[PDB]
Order: C-alpha cells, then structure tokens, then sequence
C-alpha cells in the first residue's frame, strides 16, 4: 500500500489497463462500496445497480476522491483509505458518517471519458 496525498492509502487489488489515467476534469465512470474503519457498511452504488460519475479532480467530490482515483486505470479495482481531513472531517454526515471518520472505498474504475 501506497501513502499517496493527504496520508489516503491506495491497497491494488486488480490491475486496470496500465495506461488508461484519469485526468483532471475527466469524467470517469465508478463502482464503489463504503465501509467505515470497523468494516459497518454505509453506502455502494453496486446496490443501486447503477455506476457513479463525476469529473475527478475539480471539487466535485471530498478530496480523497480528488487524490485517489486519477492514480487508477480503466478496468482496475483497488482500495482508498481516506484519513478525517480529506473525507467529511469533524462534520461528518447525518446518519452515516460520524465526526472524524476514516472511509474506507472498494472502488473500481469502470470507464474514463
Ligand atoms: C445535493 C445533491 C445530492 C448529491 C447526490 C448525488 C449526486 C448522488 C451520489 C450517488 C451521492 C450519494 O447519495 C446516493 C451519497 O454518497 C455517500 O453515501 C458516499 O458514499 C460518498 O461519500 N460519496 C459518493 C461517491 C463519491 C465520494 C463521496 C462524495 O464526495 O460525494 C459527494 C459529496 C457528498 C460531497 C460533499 C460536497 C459538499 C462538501 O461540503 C463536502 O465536504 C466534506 C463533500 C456527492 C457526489 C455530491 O457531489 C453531490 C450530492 O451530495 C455520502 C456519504 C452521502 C451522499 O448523499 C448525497
């Protein structure tokens, strides 16, 4: 595992294509299943059945996103632990995530575009 910015560790769990990156303002196509540090379940778009897009890298989503998925290429799966300061902080998130969390991402890059 890679301590990449802001202390968020990237765990590789299966390759992508070595060579497709997302890039800032790209829009990339994702699988993800949040955990919090004791393994508790809050969220998986896997569940909806239906992928998350976003453009990485310009404010769209916590920073641990921002930092994390452009270190990803198409097709790969790794694992994001993203530290309090570049997650959701001392606010956190009304009945999911509470103040300080450390969130745990299973996320897999499906499509960059
Ligand atoms: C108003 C319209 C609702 C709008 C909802 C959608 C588009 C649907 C989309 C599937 C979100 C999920 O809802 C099904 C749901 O995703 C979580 O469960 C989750 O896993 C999560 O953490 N995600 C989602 C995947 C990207 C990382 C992170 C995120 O960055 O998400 C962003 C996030 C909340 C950023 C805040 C931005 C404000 C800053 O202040 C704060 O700064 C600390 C960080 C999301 C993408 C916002 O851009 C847009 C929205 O919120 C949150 C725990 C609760 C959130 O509920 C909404």
């Amino acid at each position: 595992s890679e301590v990449i910015e802001g202390n968020v560790k990237i765990d590789r769990i299966s390759p992508g294509d070595g060579a497709t990156f997302p890039k800032t303002g790209d829009l990339v196509t994702i699988h993800y299943t949040g955990t919090l540090e004791n393994g508790q379940k809050f969220d998986s778009s896997v569940d909806r059945g239906s992928p998350f897009q976003c453009n990485i890298g310009v404010g769209q989503v916590i920073k641990g996103w921002d930092v994390g998925i452009p270190k990803l290429s198409v097709g790969e799966k790794a694992r994001l632990t993203i530290p309090g300061p570049y997650a959701y902080g001392p606010r956190g998130f009304p009945g999911l995530i509470p103040p300080n969390s450390t969130l745990v991402f299973d996320v897999e890059l499906l499509k960059v575009n």
